[PDB]
């Protein structure tokens, strides 16, 4: 038996020794992202041949994230197949980027039906784009930046520290009762997420800013490495009654991710339109299709 | 400075090293209860100065445990009201029984304001009466097994092994089914919990119990150890259109509990009127309340 155990902020550098190093960008892999919806899917891990691999429960559904790592996946999928016959599921996988379902094709060939969901595809952008707003391809966001100087001519960035988190929090739920969002699906469980990530987010290794206009936080924003050369910004709020509070806390945080991170991974657009365009209107340089894989 | 970490199935000989010695039996320290209730309550755990302690979100509550162990308990909740202080909240302590309550009131006197809710007391038996059901008090319980015995008297109790975890999960998906779990948020959180038990149910160490009635699974029952007295029923389901199915579970698993366990503690009534009259009618020996202290202003 696979002796998989609950993740925990202690697992952190365990998980970020294979993540780290690794080739993979999903910002599902970021360890804030994995601990903080640990609630929802009583997630668990294990190291198996040389490969970092996760176990979720969405309900009805038994799922495995992609082995992270190098070494024999054949080994390791018949590891993993074993142990969804054990808990009586197909066995699935999710998180399959183009190059990995190449790989599973290989060792097992028409034996995975592979489905997408453009929904759930992440937004990765060049650090340089979107900590300069260089070039004509970000002209409309340089002049939301200088309108937002414009009209808040003394508004004030700050990182995150410990003690700013629980105001964050209590606005957080102000803006939400404000947009109404109980009532749309899902804030319920992403509210969960957020308040572990806040709770925790030192020990997490979270980073993260705070926009403040006439004396009052205005937005709030925070992430971290997703590997070597990827930083996941996870969470991005702000009060909606102030014009350009996205743009300028974006610009901001951007501008403190480490040199080394060239990516910027911002999440999914969920399918909802409105956000589908405020995601393409950073101008991608890449759009990340995740495969779910599921033996035949 | 108090290195919180969160709670996991591998925490287990730590944990029950302080919990089993103890003489603590509420059923929140049963350790499938903290493992199974953690996605609720993001429930995180330390031992600072010979205590167990644990912290838990109950929704905007921050709370701690009683500390569970020996030592200067004085010492530690400084510690605990400075981790309070942290986190920007006022210091409270839930689980605090009537003779935790004393020890409090000695060492801190007029310090704590203390609160207490019915709803949240644990009911507790003799395992002695629920494997048996003697005497006159328990005639009617008795009867419920004898009409049992008689509908289906070839009915089939066992013991919940790895094979039959999913059975469990099958009668609970339907018993949901039934009972709105999706919508209903006490019944929902439940499902959650239990569903973690049953899929991590060794690790736990767990022990259960099934009832199956003409080929099919009618009930299940699990629970494990508190403290070196105290065995904790967790969880009882069963189908409703088998009359008798609880009483009949009930007993059989009762007398799986090894002896060593004097006491069964059967958990809470959540102010629900039909859980009560439930479990008086089974004649608890202890109705174990249990006290929120709140360190007044500071
Ligand atoms: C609606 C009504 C039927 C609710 O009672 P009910 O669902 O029949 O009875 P309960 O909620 O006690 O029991 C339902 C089941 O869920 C269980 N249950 C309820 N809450 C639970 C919890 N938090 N955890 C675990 N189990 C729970 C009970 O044990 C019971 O299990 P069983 O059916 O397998 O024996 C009620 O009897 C009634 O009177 N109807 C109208 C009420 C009304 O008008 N209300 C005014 C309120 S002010």
């Amino acid at each position: 038996m696979i002796p998989f155990k609950d993740i925990t902020l202690a697992d952190r550098d365990t998980i970020t020794a294979f993540t780290m190093k690794s080739d993979r960008r999903n910002c599902d892999l970021s360890f804030s992202n994995l601990c903080s919806w640990r609630f929802l899917y009583d997630t668990q891990f294990a190291v198996i041949d040389d490969f970092l691999v996760f176990k979720f429960w969405a309900g009805e559904q038994l799922a495995y994230m992609m082995p992270v790592g190098n070494g024999d996946l054949k080994a390791v999928l018949r590891k993993l197949i074993e142990d969804a016959d054990k808990e009586k599921h197909n066995f699935c996988m999710l998180g399959v980027c183009s190059n990995m379902r190449a790989d599973l094709e290989a060792i097992l060939p028409e034996r995975f039906i592979f489905t997408e969901d453009r929904a759930y595809a992440d937004y990765i952008y060049l650090r340089s784009d979107l900590a300069t707003l260089k070039g004509k391809k970000f002209q409309a966001k340089r002049n939301h930046i200088n309108r937002f100087r414009n009209t808040y001519p003394d508004y004030e960035y700050t990182p995150i520290t410990p003690d700013r988190i629980q105001e964050c929090l209590d606005l957080e739920a102000e803006w939400c009762k404000v947009n109404n969002c109980d009532q749309q699906e899902g804030t319920g469980n992403e509210r969960r997420a957020l308040i572990y990530a806040l709770h925790n987010f030192e020990a997490l290794g979270l980073t993260g800013g705070i926009l403040h206009v006439n004396g009052k936080i205005v937005a709030f924003t925070f992430g971290m490495p997703i590997n070597h050369e990827t930083f996941g910004v996870h969470v991005e709020k702000a009060d909606t009654s102030i014009d350009g509070a996205y743009a300028m806390i974006n610009y901001e945080f951007a501008n403190r991710i480490p040199e080394q991170y060239i990516y910027i991974n911002r999440e999914e657009d969920l399918g909802i339109e409105g956000l589908r365009k405020a995601k393409l209107s950073y101008q991608p340089v890449t759009i990340l299709e995740k495969y779910m894989a599921c033996l035949k």
